[PDB]
């Protein structure tokens, strides 16, 4: 699978052989290349690519005049995606903070078929995450990790294949609602605690009722006592740090008109 | 980023990405003054147009249909430049702040309905 | 198991021996390595990993011209994760501040199968915590 | 519709001693007062108004 | 039109006992009070037993 993208050569090669030998104890360090187990090399000689696959581990010799040399790390790499603004299927505004893990699968395509494999892969992860979460309701986003991951993988594989890249994971590390929506969306949690509070409050009413009945039976034997209690309530309320408005009301004057 | 109007007239701002390559080097040099700049401006106007033919709900659901529509427009224009556009994608979508809670009504209502059942059980 | 990622050898090795012997009073301190009980080393000789598992504790000899040496600490590490913003199953906004403990259990894979094992692990902890708490109600998180 | 059955059950208990609804009314006022909003309360002596 | 059928079902159950609709009113008030700039004016009819 190649990427989608002579007599005078021997003269230049011979000149390079001579020059390097003429400069041997200095230039041999440039000629010698060592590639580790987890690395691969793509080598061009006079612009043509050396036949076969990427060169494996070991010791390799090149001429810096006629040859060009690219070295590719084959290990998994992780990148912390910048935060994004997203709309759910039910039109909720959320911001998400993603992470992507990817690995070079074919070193030749990664070098010779795409200008910058890393930036292409990182941008593709962002747009794929944007699309999938737009097909899900907010509740599904919290519950359906496995389905969401399966949906993304097939999209990513179709695109990254030509680049020689395999994306291994995309995941979310933060999710936020805007402040104006936060209490409204929490209604279910707030309601559960209030429901339990109401039961506790009603038991309090039941426990206090007997003493109020006893107090009432004394007070009703001279009913003006209740007005005395009313006036002491007003005195207590006025002492609080709040506004109070009081209307003295001469009812016998109103009774006349 | 671009400012866009949907078919239902919602104001949204979108943030796109484009992928492309040269497929005929002769036309890319001798038929257009700056192939890259021409291609990038064409991508913006094509995205602006197509999303104006879609309701906001369709924009979220119809990636494949939207891609198919854009490709025909892009291919007709870029052939003479020796260019092939491979993808146009959206990185971010935003509503104006004044519209955000209003548009979220379905999600707010669903949680409010469950809250009522809990509250009635409390009574 | 291994990571998913001749004459010129003899000559270049021989050259390195001569160079280091000629520089013996300087080479002593660079060519000899010592590995503690709780450490392991990964060694490449001309880009190829030495046969067998990671090299254990003791005394080892490295030709710095031809060889690359990486040592790995095998003890437990603890890291204080930065805070995260989370949504519970009942949709409560909460911020949590986590901690992760981890250790290397295969030094060969930690060097040759991942670019930065520590950074990869710490990010994975954050996303795992984010996901699981989204499947729990706030009352279940506490209990 | 989903909430209606429990409200009916609650109502049938409450109506057997109707003053219970006023107790629920007063607890509602206490809940509302705690919110960050303005509240205006009018104690209203109805038997005094009944006199004029 | 779409919502009307469910409201009818809810209404038929609620009106079988008199206090039920009043409980719905009071829960609405509690929901209102959480929104900003919502002034509530609250009468307390009191009897001084004359
Ligand atoms: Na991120
Ligand atoms: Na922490």
């Amino acid at each position: 699978r190649l990427p989608d993208s002579g007599p005078c050569g021997w003269i230049l090669v011979a000149f390079s052989f001579l020059f390097t030998v003429i400069t041997f104890p200095i230039s041999i360090w440039m000629c010698i290349k060592i590639i580790k187990e987890y690395e691969r090399a793509i080598i061009f000689r006079l612009g043509r690519i050396l036949q076969g696959g990427a060169k494996g581990p070991g010791l390799f010799f090149i001429l810096p005049c006629t040859d060009s040399f690219i070295k590719v790390d084959m290990r998994t790499i992780s990148f912390d995606i910048p935060p994004q603004e997203i709309l759910t299927k039910d039109s909720v505004t959320i911001s998400v903070d993603g992470v992507v893990y990817y690995r070079v699968q074919n070193a030749t395509l990664a070098v010779a078929n795409i200008t910058n494999a890393d930036s292409a892969t990182r941008l593709l992860a962002q747009t794929t995450l944007r699309n999938v979460l737009g097909t899900k309701n907010l509740s599904q986003i919290l519950s359906d990790r496995e389905e969401i991951a399966h949906n993304m993988q097939s999209t990513l594989d179709d695109a990254t294949d030509a680049w020689g890249i395999k994306v291994e994971r995309v995941e979310i590390k933060d999710v936020k609602l805007p402040v104006q929506l936060q209490r409204a969306m929490a209604a279910e949690a707030e309601a559960s605690r209030e429901a339990r509070a109401k039961v506790i409050a009603a038991e309090g009413e039941m426990n206090a009722s007997r003493a109020l009945k006893e107090a009432s039976m004394v007070i009703t034997e001279s009913p003006a006592a209740l007005q005395l209690r009313y006036l002491q309530t007003l005195t207590t309320i006025a002492a609080e740090k709040n506004s109070t408005i009081v209307f003295p009301l001469p009812i016998d004057m109103l009774q006349g008109i």
